[PDB]
């Protein structure tokens, strides 16, 4: 389980063992067969497929499809995702975020540098580079392109040598050497990228793909500016990433990456990229100019294993791991901040848009202030950081309810938010651009999609509620409490 | 399946045949206890309890919780609220929705008048009434009093005869022959109880407990005024209701009830009734005087079965027999007044708090309208009905989700409805006076808490679509869809 963390072929076997995946032995197509089996993989909360046979592809490359996917098994729901971080089968949200939260006060522990590790078993240079001989897949029947990079990361560098940056980012496949993909402005990636302009210089660049999954759960986490995520992820495992030298340009990656591609990033040439099925669980219908990554060189593990996600309705990777990655962040921002929130939650059936925060009533009332006040308060700690950027909608509640939960989320939207008062648009704080409900004007302004809903009573600004609730939990005294949990089975009910 | 719609007692024995119901023979309390019981039941979608064996009641007396509870197994989850209509197990909202509105069309079959009934097997009349020796619960800790009526239906009728009412409403105990409880002015009880006040006269009652599910559900249901639930029961069925005179007041109720009440709702005589964890969630801590209703006699089958709600957090019958009923009837609603509706569902995770209508995207265009406008024309139509007074959130949206699942209603919430554009109040749209968030200035004016959340992108009154949903449905070919659900078990999946 612990080793899992580090080793992208190890966790692949782990999930074997905990019966969490499924060998495909069976022939399939990377053109739209394997998007498909995943999508359905993903919705009925399947194991993980393990493609063995691609059609046309570079003999013994394989595919992980549903890397973070969901189980059917409520009490193991989110295995698969704990597993990135060694954790056990039981671990859910809580346990993740509080792990993830240790870490960022964890000392940083840099990669380990070594000379030699399998992710350079095999060399590709220069004209040796096809990428059309891996199993690119055709994820959705209407994408713009084949998408290389759908659960890899980018690896930069800043000029100074001072920040080394993992994030993850599509990447398509343009022809046998090239690919495109986003660096939006406010990533890691477009600011390093904007920083090598500066000096006249496309950006060095390389991919890790079937990399440690806890690196590649870090990779989507927005960290802090300028926080090398290789270091985050030692505190998390609690010892260094082994990394090694790319063949052409002087970057670290980790040494037991099952892919690795190596390049730069061109200043001014790009090519017509996407469209993609994307994180909001939309296909949009027309693609848009993106940087071209060359790929100058390329190394892999034998018999590689390409890990995809096929982004879409939730639950897939942009819920549990960018999704689960944002919110403990979040938690650290707003907690930073001195905000009363003891929680929060990207609930991933809204689609990484928005974030439940989950407010410490026993702190409430000292703050002497109100709904609109505390809204206003919140976006502007929560947008205005890194990670709440990435997020367009906030709901507000209080710490009775357990914000993890859709069905508690949703019994407190409709039973505490008063139409009149408790909905606080911000059309003034700029938006992420990839928010699926932004019309014309709010694309030309770069704002509009921001808010607030508050589902705090207004007397819990004062430290009182209004009724208390009519539940197991909440309706009876504890001594009865006790006694249903234990005659439970012996009234008749045995595990019901 | 069908005897379960017209009889309690088979209904509870098909449940027990289905492996739906658990017998608990170790003896419980009343106080508290059962009430306990029962909202774990629901809470775990367990199956529904039968007690055998409560302290200081009537000997052979039982209580059946969850009676319409859902189950953990998604595939059979509504099974036991199906029952009620004679459904099967896997029948879920859209089935019943389809079947209530069926009824709608259907001639009523009026019920069929007997001399004769089980609920007869038990006469008390007079001084031999004590409800108090039933195994009357504290449902929650702090309720105001013990409930005899959770899940039991009002009978009363127009004084002219017109109009044979059923109704389900609480009945708090107040002592051996006296209940109370509310009768809002808008509820089918208030209204025909002021008719008889018009006369200057209390009204004739009765109260049918462990009536017949089809009868319950129709009971919980907000037909339209005037139309008798009896003979929509009999449409839905297919047969009538059979029915018996009370002994004291000449008011037909069904025949194998378990247990019958009867007296008179009084003009002016109130007691402090209240406060019950209630159907949306929460326990309010104050009571309300309410109208006594004095029982003159009763009557129950031996053994009788005395079925409970213990309401609050969903799901429970408040959501699947009230949500239900409701959402059936604001479908009728809204396609009579020709807007362009498929579908009305009243989450259960809301607590009968919003209702979600899905909206037919082919119909939309031709209306040259917009979403402001559409969202005004609905809120008129759906609140001025009776079915939709009673709900304070509406939600519309496109109908290529399912309505019925709360997590594609959620997608939607989040991904298509607006900040600046979409969130519709209607305050001066009188309210429902028991939603739970209104405030004092709501409360004074009796208006506040109504909205319409709009989930169609603009486009869609155009016929047009921004987006394709990336799914495993529309991602994909037909024919690819087809290979992989026919391959699945080749791939591995077993
Ligand atoms: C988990 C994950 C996160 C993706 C993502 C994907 C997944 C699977 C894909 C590849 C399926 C779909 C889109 N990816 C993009 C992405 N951010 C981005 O700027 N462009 C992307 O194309 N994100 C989010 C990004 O990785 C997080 O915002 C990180 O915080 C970025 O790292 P940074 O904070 O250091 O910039
Ligand atoms: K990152
Ligand atoms: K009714
Ligand atoms: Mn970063
Ligand atoms: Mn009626």
């Amino acid at each position: 389980m612990n080793r899992s963390a580090l080793d992208f072929r190890h966790f692949v076997d782990h999930l074997r063992r905990q019966g969490d995946l499924v060998d495909v032995h069976t022939e399939v197509d990377a053109n739209l067969e394997i998007g498909a089996i995943t999508r359905r993989v993903y919705e009925r909360r399947a194991p993980a497929p393990l493609f063995h046979n691609i059609r046309d592809s570079l003999p013994g490359a394989r595919v992980l499809g549903a890397p973070a996917g969901l189980r059917a098994d409520r009490a193991r729901a989110h295995s698969r995702l704990a597993l990135h971080f060694g954790l056990p089968e039981h671990s859910g949200p809580r346990d993740i975020v509080a792990m993830l939260r240790a870490a960022m006060r964890a000392e940083p522990i840099a990669p380990r540098r070594l000379e030699r590790g399998p992710v350079q078993e095999n060399v590709w240079l220069g004209e040796q580079v096809d990428l059309t001989r891996f199993p690119v897949p055709l994820l959705h029947e209407q994408d713009g392109g084949r998408y290389f990079g759908t659960y890899g990361f980018h690896v930069v560098q800043t000029p100074d040598g001072s920040w080394d940056s993992w994030s993850v980012g599509r990447l398509m496949l343009v022809d046998r050497n090239t690919l495109a993909g986003p660096t939006i402005p406010t990533q890691h990636i477009g600011i390093i990228r904007e920083q090598w302009r500066r000096l006249g210089k496309p950006t060095p660049w390389a991919m890790a793909l079937g990399a440690p999954p806890a690196a590649l759960a870090a990779a989507g986490m927005p960290l802090p500016e300028g926080v090398s995520e290789a270091g985050y992820v030692g505190a998390l495992v609690g010892e260094p990433v082994e990394v090694v030298r790319t063949q052409t340009n002087g970057l670290w990656v980790p040494a037991n990456t099952e892919i690795v591609l190596e390049g730069e990033i061109s200043l001014d040439e790009t090519a017509l990229e996407g469209p993609m099925g994307e994180y909001h669980g939309y296909s949009f219908p027309i693609g848009k100019p993106q940087p071209l990554f060359h790929v100058h060189a390329l190394s892999f593990r034998d018999q590689p294993i390409l890990p995809i996600c096929v982004a879409g309705t939730p639950p897939e990777e942009n819920h549990t791991i960018w999704g689960t990655m944002i919110s403990a962040q979040l938690l650290d921002v707003a907690q930073n901040a001195g905000l009363p929130v003891d929680m929060v939650w990207c609930s991933y059936e809204a689609a990484t848009c928005w974030a439940v925060l989950s407010i410490d009533v026993q702190r409430l009332a000292a703050l002497g202030t109100d709904a609109a006040a505390f809204a206003a308060r919140v976006a502007e700690t929560v947008f205005g950081s890194h990670a709440g950027h990435l997020v367009p909608k906030l709901i507000l509640v209080g710490n009775d309810i357990d914000v993890t939960e859709i069905d508690q989320v949703v019994w407190a939207l409709a039973t505490r938010a008063h139409p009149l008062h408790d909905h606080f648009a911000f059309p003034q704080i700029r938006d992420f651009p990839m928010v699926p409900y932004l019309d014309a004007e709010d694309k030309a302004r770069g704002s509009g999609g921001r808010l607030v809903i508050n589902c705090l009573y207004p007397e819990q600004f004062a430290g009182q509620m209004r009724a208390a609730t009519a539940s197991f939990r909440h309706a009876y005294p504890t001594a009865l409490r006790r006694r249903v949990e234990e005659r439970w089975s012996d009234y008749g009910f045995g595990d019901a």
